[PDB]
């Protein structure tokens, strides 16, 4: 749930790849 969390969004602005994991 990276796309849902602002941490992964602000941390990975280039591409929401973390979303793949969660």
């Amino acid at each position: 749930g990276c796309c849902s969390d602002p941490r992964c969004n602000y941390a990975h602005p280039a591409i929401c790849g973390g979303a793949a994991g969660g």
